[PDB]
């Protein structure tokens, strides 16, 4: 082992956030070609598989408002995205979109998944789109929530608030910007998010490059989608214009159900869990 003091603190906060999980779960690691990947499993072992991919910097622990509902019907695996601030441990990771799809391939294979439902928010939504485009044979259908780029490039403010996280009151600035009411987030969850931001001496993040993430799919790439997609966006979205995003997605993706949700922004799964929970279920059913 070799975690810094800040790393140990982050791990402790992650474990404390897992107490917000209102159903029985197990934490475990899956070996992939790009390193040990942390997974939280909930739901009946014989139920259809569902894979969750969290938003940037938030980890799999963010699914606490949704997991009781989704877990009732699905064998639900919350996967920590390799290279992001969480419990997954990256090895030899270049950061290309090919690499990331192959990482997720390994996760699927190692969980014994043939086809799966997928839900991804923010960064996880981008991973989801990248995966379903490359490997439609493995995805039954996908719910893409407030995706990182994918349809539109970020507004420049996203870069600024994300960068500002480590300086002075950056965490508070980021959350007040992104959320009309950041008090919808549990204080224990926020403590973890803060500890993540303070943990800076761990794995080095791959420098953003043209062949990596974030990414905006071309017109032709979007037209090529062969998996049903539910796209949920929040009216109060700040990372881009959510109506502009819906317009582009709806213009090109063949099999899409897209909507801009009321009284929610970027982290719509946490702001409107009652609506979002049912809406996703209805789509999968
Ligand atoms: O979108 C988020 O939840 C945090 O992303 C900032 C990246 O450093």
């Amino acid at each position: 082992p070799e975690l810094s003091d800040n790393g140990i603190r982050y791990y402790q906060t992650y474990n404390e956030s897992l107490s917000l999980w209102p159903v029985r779960c197990k934490s475990f690691y899956i070996s992939t070609r790009f390193g040990q990947t942390h997974v939280i499993a909930s739901g009946p072992e014989d139920a259809p598989p569902l894979v969750l991919l969290h938003g940037a910097l938030f980890s799999s622990t963010m699914w606490y408002p949704n997991i009781a509902d989704w877990s009732s019907k699905y064998r639900t695996y919350a996967v920590d995205i390799i290279g992001d601030k969480n419990k997954s441990i990256p090895e030899n990771l270049s950061g290309t979109r090919t690499d990331y799809a192959n990482w997720l391939l390994d996760v699927f294979d190692n969980l014994g998944i043939e086809k799966s439902h997928m839900i991804g928010l923010s960064l996880g939504g981008l991973h989801t789109m990248n995966f379903l485009l490359r490997m439609p044979e493995r995805v039954k259908s996908a719910a893409i929530l407030s995706p990182a780029e994918t349809f539109l490039p970020f507004h420049h403010d996203f870069y600024k608030y994300a960068l500002g996280l480590t300086a002075s009151n950056g965490v508070e600035k980021f959350l007040n910007w992104m959320m009309t009411d950041q008090n919808v987030l549990h204080p224990i969850f926020v403590k973890q998010f803060q500890a993540g931001v303070m943990w800076q001496d761990g794995s080095r993040n791959p420098n953003p490059k043209a062949d990596g993430f974030p990414y905006v799919f071309t017109d032709e790439e979007l037209r090529s989608a062969r998996v049903p997609i539910l796209l949920l966006l929040g009216e109060h979205e700040v990372i881009y214009d959510p109506h502009s995003a819906l317009h582009r997605a709806s213009s090109f993706v063949p099999d899409i159900e897209a909507e801009v949700i009321k009284n929610a922004g970027h982290v719509l799964s946490m702001e409107q869990p009652a609506y979002v929970n049912e809406r996703v279920m209805r789509f999968f059913n």
